[PDB]
């Protein structure tokens, strides 16, 4: 049976310059979901994957912003991007935790996704103790990020993660090789895709490089998924298209 784990990552800028870049996604693949980083919903989607809303930062829990998230009828809910540099301390996630997000479970009847933390010293240590500081209202999912060049150190790191925080499945909310040479992208790629394909506590994971410009220049242009034009690169076509993944 075609297992279907794999997250659309489709950045605010594809939905602003190109639209119609998502009417050329393959949908009868191992796409299962979608993402954008934000409390709105991508209309081009047309309902035709689940949308998991994003309380990205601070700018969300107010206004408009809160009013998307209140109103959806999407059943999954992310709480903060990479909140230790964002200067989100644990304490204060808690707090607006129980004071405001619970309340989407307990009212809402939402599942809801730990803040996604980057994978070094900073992110590992800040999720340990936000995950402590509400262990008696603990997150339906555990949100992670990883990027690295060294696909054998993700799954240690999965793994690592998987033992230190056991009690709910893991969400891995952005990930994607760095490496410059696209050999070694390709490959990372395919190997973590079909790892993760075949480990149960592993419900979704989302591959990042979707959009026109880099985001910066940590992430590699070998591996990004869209082209400038907005056509869809071989990794794109491959990430949406085949399972298992092959090189
Ligand atoms: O700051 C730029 C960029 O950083 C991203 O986080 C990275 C981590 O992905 C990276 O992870 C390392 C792995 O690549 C490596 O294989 O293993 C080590 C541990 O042995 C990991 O730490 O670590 C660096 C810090 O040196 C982080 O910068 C963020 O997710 C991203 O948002 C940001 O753009
Ligand atoms: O196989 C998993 C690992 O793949 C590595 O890339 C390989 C390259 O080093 C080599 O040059 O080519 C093969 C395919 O011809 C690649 O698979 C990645 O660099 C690792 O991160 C990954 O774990």
């Amino acid at each position: 049976h075609m297992v279907k784990k794999r997250v659309l990552l489709w950045d605010y800028t594809n939905t602003r310059d190109v639209k119609w870049a998502m009417d050329k996604i393959n949908f009868k693949g191992p796409l299962h979901s979608c993402s954008n980083w934000n409390t709105w919903y991508p209309d081009e989607l047309k309902h035709r994957l689940p949308f998991r809303p994003m309380i990205h930062g601070k700018n969300n829990l107010t206004g408009g912003e809160w009013q998307n998230i209140l109103k959806t009828n999407e059943e999954v809910i992310h709480f903060f991007n990479e909140p230790e540099r964002a200067g989100i301390s644990p304490e204060e996630a808690a707090k607006i935790w129980n004071d405001q997000v619970l309340a989407l479970r307990t009212s809402h009847h939402k599942r809801l996704v730990s803040p996604s933390c980057a994978s070094d010293p900073a992110g590992i240590a800040w999720i340990k103790k936000w995950m402590n500081l509400v262990a008696k209202n603990p997150p339906d999912y555990l949100g992670l990020h990883w990027y690295g060049t060294k696909g054998d150190e993700m799954i240690r790191y999965l793994e690592s993660m998987h033992k230190e925080h056991p009690h709910q499945p893991i969400i891995v909310s952005e990930w994607a090789s760095t490496s410059r040479s696209y050999p070694d992208v390709l490959g990372l790629t395919v190997q973590l895709a079909n790892w993760m394909d075949s480990t149960p506590w592993v419900a979704e994971y989302a591959l990042f490089g979707c959009m026109r410009q880099m985001a910066d220049d940590f992430v590699s242009p070998e591996a990004q998924l869209m082209n400038k034009d907005g056509s869809f690169t071989d990794l794109m076509w491959k990430y949406m298209s085949d399972q298992p993944m092959h090189i």
